[PDB]
């Protein structure tokens, strides 16, 4: 019993981190076969930063500008080439740590672990989710860049997320591994404001289901409701419509828990219209919108990689 | 910026998992060198948890009755010795993946983090303190008896916990790596409750320090207080009393943000009498009391491993 915020192991991950230095900026990348990927504004100076022409900078820059270590031994650089908004340095040395990996990108709403680093070097593991807005909520500090996000099934990790940016209200942005941002984010020093930071509705309901599986029922109301209904309350508090496709995924705690989709969406308009209390669930005195479906089962059954 | 419940990197601790079973109880031993370290009610059958003997139930137990898996390889069992309330199995091979490290006995209110494992394989990595009862808010399912907690600093793995007992609450009670349970708990199936679970006043300082650093403010107030008279409203609300040890230990997060301890302890004060009123802190509505003061200096300074 017991319900905690779970990131994945990190082993497999931390084997891959490297450090990058071009000029005066370091940061992290990930080293996979014989490729490292890095944020491109590694080849920025900090004023560069404000309004930098990357193709443009890049002229500047061949193989043995960008300092690749692992640990304290120097890899050798082939070659380099600027995919979106990463880098890819070609070094001469496979990997040996090298995971079963794939690269994938994730829908808002979706979570993954976090491997923060500096300077090459793993410093914290911690669970993230994909915010409707395209942000998340993160720990990064300067040197942090270049950090990634994944998550495992088994012995493949999944990779989602590299870090790249901090907005100025102090939530973060970043790519794929392709070097796509998620949602509309440039890596410039400009004015980027978020976007409405709703709530992903059908991870609130799979913890609530986490919930009631750990013996926290005092919600439980003698209620039930409608999607169109429901939907109408989750407009006003700024949640995430639900859609049929999220009561498909909650079927699995449904039947766990012998409690419908709805009645547990019922539930959860109780809990936004009269709010808490001052109780708790699992610990929260918010609802929480950090675990999916697939976590809930993963974490009250025990999967192991 | 940013502020996340971090777990320490787990390869570290990964690389020493192993599965041990004997006769038809298995779960997750500590493989260190040549020895596995697991909880001694690995011997027991589920009827013999209600009133277990041990060293009685340890006659009937020969090195060849303990199954000690890595991945698909079988170690060789060449001795074993019950230490309080943990069993070492000494074994033919030393561990290859030993890091540094040390077996270390923590306080109350002090944190770790844990690697939860199933059948010797790991599946999460969260965050925990030992609370002031002496108990552990985990998720533990069955099978993760012997999954281990611990601290890193730098190359060196210091090891506080291995998991034993969930109490019909749903709390969890284990043991550090000589054997001796945190509290009063023993690993029988009985009635053991916990005692009253009490507020690490001290953590919850340094977190509302973490805030402030990360631009959360709301709740500096324009009082200062004494110790005795915060402590009078700690008793009120079961906190934990505040000691000049404490003050001593915030020194450097009130000369990071230039608030005094007492200042800040009346601005706690403030919160527990009128509460927070429907507001946020570090996105949690309740006064989070699992960050030390070292936790809180470490994430917001890059400390790496
Ligand atoms: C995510 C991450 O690691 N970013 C990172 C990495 C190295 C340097 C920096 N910058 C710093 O300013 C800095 C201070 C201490 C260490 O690093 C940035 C940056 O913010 N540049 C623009 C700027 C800075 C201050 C005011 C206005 C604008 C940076 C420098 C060089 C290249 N990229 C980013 C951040
Ligand atoms: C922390 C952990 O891993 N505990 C663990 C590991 C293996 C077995 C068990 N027991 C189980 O009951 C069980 C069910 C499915 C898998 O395991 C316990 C146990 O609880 N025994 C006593 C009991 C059970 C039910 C009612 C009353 C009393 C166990 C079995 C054998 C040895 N130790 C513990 C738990």
């Amino acid at each position: 019993s017991g319900f905690r915020k779970m990131a994945f192991p990190s082993g497999k991950v931390e084997g891959c981190m490297v450090q990058v230095t071009c000029g005066t900026t370091t940061l992290n990348g990930l080293w996979l076969d014989d490729v490292v990927y890095c944020p491109r504004h590694v080849i920025c100076t900090s004023e560069d930063m404000l309004n930098p022409n990357y193709e443009d900078l890049l002229i500047r820059k061949s193989n043995h500008n960008f300092l690749v270590q692992a640990g304290n031994v120097q890899l050798r650089v082939i070659g380099h080439s600027m995919q979106n908004c990463v880098l890819k340095l070609k070094v001469d040395t496979a990997n040996p740590k090298t995971p079963k990996y794939k690269f994938v990108r994730i829908q808002p709403g979706q979570t993954f672990s976090v491997l923060a680093c500096y300077n090459g070097s793993p410093s914290g593991v911690y669970q993230c989710a994909m915010r409707p807005n395209f942000t998340i909520k993160g720990s990064f500090l300067n040197g942090s860049c270049g950090s990634v996000g994944f998550n495992i099934d088994y012995d493949c990790v999944s990779f989602c997320y590299m870090h790249h940016m901090e907005l100025p209200t102090g939530v973060h942005a970043g790519t794929d591994l392709e070097g796509n941002f998620y949602g509309p984010f440039v890596d410039r020093q400009t004015a980027q404001a978020a976007g409405t930071d709703t709530t992903i509705t059908v991870n609130v309901l799979a913890w609530l289901y986490a919930a009631v599986i750990n013996g926290d029922r005092w919600f439980l109301n003698r209620f039930t409701t409608t999607l169109n209904d429901f939907n109408l309350v989750a407009m006003k508090y700024n949640y995430e419509p639900l859609t049929q496709d999220h009561v498909d995924i909650l079927g699995p705690l449904s039947a766990q828990t012998g409690i419908a989709v709805l009645d547990m969406c019922a539930s959860l308009k109780e809990l936004l219209q009269n709010g808490m209390n001052g109780r708790t669930i699992l610990g929260s005195a918010l609802l929480e919108d950090e675990f999916t479906p697939f976590d809930v089962v993963r974490q009250c059954s025990g999967v192991t990689f």
